[PDB]
């Protein structure tokens, strides 16, 4: 694994600032509560996998071995969510957003609303 700070992932997320409308403290937030910080996050179900820091599924988003028959909307093998350059991880980010929006991540709750200044660096 690999656990990145709560000031690193604050820098390294700076691209998605205000995204689809989503202020950097957010994306650090979303971050926190999806995978803890850690890059190389990997979480199974049955049918499905997710990968890191983003926990982006094999079903729909990416392509791996487990599932070749892939959607594969961010046309990429997710074993490229588990390496430390997050600039892939951020464009296909971008992508999910765009298409499902911010519940893909935080299922319905509000755990990104309130005191939204602790998220930052
Ligand atoms: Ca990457």
């Amino acid at each position: 694994m690999e656990q990145l700070t709560k000031c690193e992932v604050f820098q390294k997320l700076k691209d998605l600032k205000d995204y689809g409308g989503v202020s950097l403290p957010e994306w650090v937030c979303i971050a926190f509560h999806t995978s803890g910080y850690d890059t190389q996050a990997i979480v199974q179900n049955n049918d499905s996998t997710e990968y890191g820091l983003f926990q982006i599924n094999n079903k729909i988003w990416c392509k791996d071995d487990q599932n070749p028959h892939s959607r594969n909307i961010c046309n990429i093998s997710c074993d490229k969510f588990l390496d430390d350059d997050l600039t892939d991880d951020i464009v296909c980010a971008k992508k999910i957003l765009d298409k499902v929006g911010i519940n893909y991540w935080l299922a319905h709750k509000a755990l990104c609303s309130e005191k939204l200044d602790q998220w930052l660096c």
